[PDB]
């Protein structure tokens, strides 16, 4: 029921480029805290920059590290999170940064790398937009690929469980995707973590799945977390779901015995349509 | 707002002996295909028979490996789903047998404990009917010890989310946990590996905090799964806890793609509190 490039696809960045036919294409790299592998990502990027690509930025969601210098040493253009938009405040977490980026960014299609990805192949911004340049009426094209635990235990389980339409969605919680414009500027950004299950599910009940695509990249690597930094981003992809599907969620964050006691922050709130911003 | 022994309990088997004051305890093992580990869980309690413990039974639930034999030269009684309820057809999973042992057993108080412990130590029943014996108005106690992936990205999560008042208890999935018979013959079981979330919730409802006490055992360890079968617990688990929150579930079973596809089974059904085949 899921349109899905099962194996690499096999349109040249020739042809992808001849079927943007005017529209322009914007890749955003939210970091917060990569100088380990944001310049690896962006130098995978960068030779595709005035060709296929038209815009490459690196969102800094405050990175304390080395992450904007080593990004700038890459020719890349870094904008902070108070650059892109800087009447309004800063809140924390990943939703925010993507928010953000869309104020920052103008390309007709925008595609969205993490940063902490490990020997990215070059053919992910390729692979992403191939869909949306090539197919008709597709606007969302998320990755799968190949570790996955919050995806494997919490969101498609709890899809199957509210959402069963979304069950042939392979990664849902993934941060590898392409969307339009003028789709990332109607729907609003969950917070946090919440960011990605939530462009997914309002995707699908504004347009239905024959607007959502799905390609594979092949097989992946990042960090690999530890438990508890997972029980607050399940939180929070938990809270964002059940907001999805009308069910009240009490607010309350994930607390946990380490025995010493320690509350995680979840957050209801979502930011609007970028469009409201006009 | 919630009765912890957070250190090794203090009384002596023969104190907790006492105070039974004509109540009997029962002990219950639910085993399915665990010939490495039922004969050292059996020996870690055996010693207690005719003493504080007043039965034991191995709950066989349709083993093909060694586990019947090896607990029988343990000097176990095992009870099959079928010899437990005859008249009714066995269905698959954990909470069918524990529903099932309330027939094949007969003490006032009835611990289960998990038979995949390694080296499980011998005063877990009596730091588990501690409560029930000595404190008043305590009905269900769960343990809490020392990994922990279904409880602590699913569980734990959405309890904060809908059952926030649960929040405090450390481990709501724990397998070793005691309660009365009339508390247990009230409550309706889950399905499957759905079993402990729902008599924890179930219980809650009916009686409150302050009829729950958890325990410290220190420290466990089990069979480490793969993540795929995990991912069909954590679903069960989101089935039942999404159930006595009001929320409906779809009844689709996790879809999971290998790369190759399969569903697995979700139930949707409980059984009746035992008391209804009085
Ligand atoms: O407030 C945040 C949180 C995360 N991220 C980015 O989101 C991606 C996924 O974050 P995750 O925490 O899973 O990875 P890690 O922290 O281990 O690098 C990474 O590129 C982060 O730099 C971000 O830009 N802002
Ligand atoms: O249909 C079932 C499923 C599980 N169990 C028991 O429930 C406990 C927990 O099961 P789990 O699958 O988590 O452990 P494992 O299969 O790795 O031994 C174990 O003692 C199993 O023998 C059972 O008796 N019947
Ligand atoms: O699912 C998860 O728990 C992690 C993968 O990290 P683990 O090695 O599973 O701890 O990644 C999630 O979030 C990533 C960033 O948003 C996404 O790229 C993954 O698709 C998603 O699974
Ligand atoms: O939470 C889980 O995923 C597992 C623990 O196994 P893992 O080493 O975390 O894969 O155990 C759950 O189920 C057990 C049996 O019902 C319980 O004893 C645990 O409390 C529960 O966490
Ligand atoms: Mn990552
Ligand atoms: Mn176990």
């Amino acid at each position: 029921p899921l349109d899905t490039t099962w194996h690499r696809p096999g349109w040249t960045i020739g042809e992808l480029e001849a079927a943007k036919a005017g529209r322009t294409i914007s890749v955003v790299l939210p970091a917060l805290n990569e100088e380990a592998t944001i310049e690896s990502v962006i130098d995978s990027i960068s030779p595709l920059v005035d060709g296929l690509v038209d815009e490459l930025i690196v969102l800094d969601s405050g990175s304390t590290d080395d992450t904007e210098i080593r990004a700038i040493a890459s020719g890349a253009r870094v904008v902070s999170r108070e650059q892109a938009l800087p009447e309004v405040p800063v809140r924390p977490g990943k939703g925010e940064a993507l928010w953000r980026s869309l104020a920052a960014t103008s390309g007709d299609i925008v595609v969205f790398i993490d940063s902490d990805l490990i020997n990215p192949h070059p053919l992910f911004v390729p692979w992403l937009v191939g869909p949306l340049l090539t197919g008709e009426g597709i606007q969302l094209v998320k990755s799968f690929y190949r570790g996955g635990r919050v995806t494997e235990l919490v969101a498609r389980p709890l899809l199957a469980a509210l959402r069963p339409e979304l069950g042939c969605v392979l990664q849902p919680l993934s941060g590898e995707y392409a969307a339009s414009r003028e789709l990332l500027t109607s729907l609003p950004f969950a917070p946090g973590y919440g960011v990605e299950i939530g462009l997914l599910i309002d995707t699908f009940d504004r347009l239905g799945l024959d607007a959502i695509a799905q390609v594979n990249l092949g097989v992946r690597a990042h960090r690999n977390r530890p438990l508890d930094e997972l029980g607050a981003m399940s939180r929070q992809v938990i809270a964002t779901l059940l907001s999805r599907c009308g069910i009240p969620d009490s607010g309350v964050g994930l607390t946990q015995f380490l025995y010493t006691r320690h509350t995680w922050p979840v957050s209801l709130v979502d930011r609007p349509p970028m469009k409201v911003m006009r």
